[PDB]
């Protein structure tokens, strides 16, 4: 027999994940029928008969005969939750809905979702949400998409088609063929796009029918229920009045019972305890449920969202496995299974790599997997605040490869000891609370650090520079000449030889100064005071308003154009072209040879 597919909801903030979950629940509850729907902790069921009923208006186009008993929707949406809905080597979710706001299209978290989905090989569909916000939309509440779209004005349907294509485009670009669900023949070959309104209920019938069809067709083996002790995962650890520290878990195989011995992953190792109570929300029909109310149950079966009361759960961490054990002997075996699972996620090595700290097992796993996907070695991965030890581990890495010698801290504090050491060691600590942002911030830094290293090689050379002596800013006429200039292109640095617009040598830059400070460099648009050491006498060899150039050696011009061409500014290249031409007209020997060479 089959059990319920477990469905998770992803997508960018405010694209409507929460509204969509709530609308699905309400629609199910309204569609039921006679007796209420079985209530779960952190999750809502849509039974088989309710889906078939909701699907009835589709009878002609998309029929639905169900062999799954229903769908379990996880009621906490988003990507941290999804990452904590985990088991060894994969997800506990069986299907995802990726919500995209049809009016906005893909946003940064939409790409995060796609990565998380391929990484853990979770199948999905796209819910193109907020269709009711299309200008001129005339809602038909709760109606199938296929019916309401035919009751819109031609311009409204045009916009919808345009906005769906925006999604289609991004998907093909990402390597994932996707189409409006109506146009798909082979649902193995193409991801379904279902336009919906979490607000009006439009398209909810096809959403559910497509979910049901895709899960029952392709996931039969994964969905098979085997009788035996519970396997599950902990999503949340918290206080509950009258029960102490409880865990909220999803059971994905077997049966969990009151009095069962459980083994659950904790900060200090596998915890062995015994279930005192299994809590579920009270039935909604019950008159005492106006009060937010819980009832104890004897048992729950996969798939279930359940709250577990048992002593000693304080040290549990989100994303930990939880197993029922039939005997002490079985619990001892399960302790080793748990510890081996936890060691894959929390580890330390002598490898040259980044230091990863996070707050839950799920996000720690997803962070490590994202780095691995990109080829970034990971020295250690663990739970909790960034400590002095973490910084010193990244310092070991830093000495070998500075681009890897960092701490990536996901939603954890950094201790003052660690702040102090990072400063002394030159180790950067990255702090963020969204995974893609942590990763992007690190990658961006790496790009800029690598660019800085190339620029060192370029600054071995006298670079192209062009600047005008400002009328009214001659501070000193000679020995050294000191003049206000505007940089018209390229760059000037202390030590650069300079020449006039005819290529005659005037001297060399002794100093470049702001109104505030001495500068190592000045670039396009800078107005600075340049001290020039040499024979230069202002009024004689150059005048106010005259344009001066750096005297780039021929060999240096060659290397800029053949090794650093992509790195210098367009304006820097413009100036080198001016310089090469000044040199050409002067009949400069070495420039003539380098230009022929080029
Ligand atoms: N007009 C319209 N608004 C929506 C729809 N779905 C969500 N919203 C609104 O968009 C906002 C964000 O929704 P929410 O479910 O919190 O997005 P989440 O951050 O992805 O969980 C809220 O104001 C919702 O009422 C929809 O289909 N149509």
């Amino acid at each position: 027999r089959l059990r319920q597919p477990i469905v998770v909801v992803l997508g960018h903030v405010d694209h409507g994940k929460t509204t969509l979950l709530d609308k699905i629940r309400r629609t199910a509850v309204a569609a039921k029928e006679a007796g209420g729907i079985t209530q779960h902790i952190g999750a809502s069921i849509v039974p088989a008969d309710v889906i078939e009923k909701i699907a009835e208006p589709l009878k002609k186009v998309i029929p639905v005969k169900l062999v799954i008993p229903g769908l379990l929707f996880i009621d906490t949406p988003g990507h941290e939750l999804f990452s904590n809905l985990r088991r060894r080597g994969g997800s506990v979710a069986d299907f995802a809905i990726l919500v995209v706001d049809i009016m906005e299209g893909f946003k940064p978290q939409t790409y995060e979702a796609l990565e998380l989905l391929k990484e853990r090989r979770v199948p999905f569909l796209i819910a193109a949400n907020k269709i009711d916000r299309i200008p001129g939309w005339k809602p038909n509440p709760d109606a199938p998409f296929i019916e309401t779209i035919r009751r819109q004005d031609p311009k409204v349907r045009e916009i919808l088609e345009q906005r769906v294509y925006e999604i289609v485009g991004k998907m093909y670009e990402a390597g994932l063929p996707a189409e409006l669900f109506t146009r798909i023949k082979d649902f193995r070959r193409k991801i379904a796009i279902v336009p919906v309104s979490a607000r009006t209920g439009e398209g909810i019938p096809e959403l559910l029918a497509v979910l049901a069809g895709l899960t029952q067709t392709y996931l039969k083996e994964r969905l098979r229920y085997a009788e035996g002790p519970a396997k599950g995962v902990v999503l949340e650890v918290k206080e509950m009045q009258g029960f102490g520290t409880v865990v909220d878990a999803v059971i994905y195989d077997g049966v969990l019972k009151k009095e069962d011995i459980i083994v659950v992953g904790g900060r200090e190792g596998p915890i062995v305890t015994r279930v005192r109570a299994l809590l579920m929300p009270a039935p909604l029909q019950d008159i005492r449920s106006r009060e937010a109310r819980f009832v104890q149950v004897d048992r729950v079966y996969a798939a279930a969202g359940v709250r577990i009361a048992a002593p000693g759960l304080d040290d549990v961490i989100a994303g930990s496995p939880i197993y029922a054990a039939e005997s002490e002997e079985e619990a001892r075996k399960l302790m080793e299974a748990v510890q081996r699972e936890i060691e894959e996620l929390r580890f330390r090595t002598e490898n040259i790599g980044v230091v990863v700290k996070a707050d839950t097992l799920g996000t720690l796993e997803a962070l490590v997997e994202a780095l691995r996907r990109r080829g970034v070695p990971v020295r250690l991965a663990d739970i909790g605040p960034v400590s002095r030890s973490d910084v010193l581990d990244a310092a070991v890495t830093r000495k070998i490869d500075p681009y890897l010698g960092v701490v990536l801290a996901f939603n954890v504090k950094v201790l003052p000891e660690a702040e102090e050491e990072a400063s002394r060691a030159g180790v950067k600590i990255f702090r963020e609370s969204m995974i893609y942002k942590l990763i992007e911030d690190y990658e961006e830094w790496v790009k800029k650090e690598k660019e800085a290293e190339r620029l060192k090689a370029l600054n071995s050379l006298i670079r192209p520079g062009k600047f005008r002596i400002l009328p009214g800013y001659v501070f000193r006429r000679s020995d050294p000449a000191i003049v206000g200039v505007e940089v018209l292109g390229g760059v000037i640095r202390p030590g650069y030889p300079v020449m006039d617009s005819q290529g005659r040598e005037l001297g060399r830059i002794m100093a470049i100064k702001d109104r505030d400070r001495s500068l190592e460099e000045a670039r396009l648009g800078a107005a600075v005071a340049v001290s020039i050491q040499g024979r230069i006498l202002i009024g004689r060899h150059a005048n106010e308003g005259d344009i001066l150039y750096t005297n780039v050696p021929a060999q240096h011009a060659y290397k800029i154009l053949t090794e650093f061409k992509d790195l210098v500014s367009k304006d820097e290249l413009d100036v080198l072209r001016e310089i090469a031409e000044i040199k050409r007209r002067a009949a400069d020997h070495e420039y003539n040879k380098v230009l022929l060479r080029l």
